[PDB]
């Protein structure tokens, strides 16, 4: 059958690479991926945080963060 | 027959489903794997939203993970 | 003492028959009940969907649909 | 005397209690069972909800299952 | 090092003693702990409950609660 | 060098960091714990907030639990 993309495998591929996580509650970041966890906890440096004031702004930018995987609503390989 | 939930996404792999998320994004798109959480990685993906002007198209994505804590149902062959 | 009713064991008995199901953020299934698991995922088949518009409206049929249990609010057996 | 959370509610089993849910659901009813998701079954049910014009009685129930990822708090005989 | 304080340490402390409790969605309890699980579910006696009326008003007294640690924003030691 | 989310946190122990939590409360403070759901003890406490008037210091408090199903983000020395 086709080729089986499991999520922790497709994060895992992402390390060293930049890319976008929408989280909850309409916050936005582009980083690049350090590590993770089971969780969906990520380690993003390098990062720009976009919100969406009065459409998509840059809101800030930051050396490294944490992402709680509690709070994502999704990821995108590749960033954008 | 009794169908498990994780047997029902386990049939549409490698087909089109779509994905009622939490916040009202909606994704039509091909499921490539997923796990017992509902983590869903979907390739060929539109995204559809709400927007006061209906149900818009709003954005085209190739491979995603929607995060299965913020699914909210989704539709074999939708 | 009483019966005990464990909640896995009331949505067992649902299996073959039509229930109603009320999901966080406004929406609520009528379907039958085909499988559930532990983390209560459901299959529902002969779906109603119900929303809210400016009542309780009907928004759509379905054959099919999976609800995610980290998402419903409450499960009425026997279905209204 | 150190009172574990599921402790107390496994002495209202046959009780009524009441269920304040996430959302503003509040639901007065009796209990008669539960997990430790504090997903529970209750019977002889009135729901409760708020109505711009206080707290309304909304609704009559029998037996539900309130799901525990979506409790707020809960009043033993309340 | 430091002295480390695991979270189920600091609840563990604090029983016999009133605390604060933010819960999501705009409500607060002030309360006696009772007890506590690895889920952060809570028994309070004693309790007040202080919600938000066009600030911070008490809307509650109860003998006995149970907290759902899936709905805690918050837990402030010493209570207030 | 993969570096695990809770090998970073691990690493602020004892130092400030920022903690945006779910519904717009963000928090400055020294962490003093943590475990792996990202529950976090914080002593010298800021609490930011928003108010129509930027983001506002609205409290201060010494020694809290922050609950992990309730974080966004956190920022190491922030």
């Amino acid at each position: 059958g086709g080729n089986i993309i499991l999520p922790l495998a497709l994060i895992d591929k992402c390390i060293g690479n930049r890319i976008y996580v929408v989280m909850k509650g309409d916050k936005e970041f582009s980083g690049v991926l350090r590590g993770f966890d089971e969780y969906v906890n990520m380690v993003l440096d390098d990062v720009q945080e976009y919100g969406f004031k009065a459409k998509r702004v840059m809101v800030n930018r930051l050396e490294t963060i944490l992402l709680s995987g509690n709070n994502v609503a999704m990821l995108v390989p590749g960033g954008d």
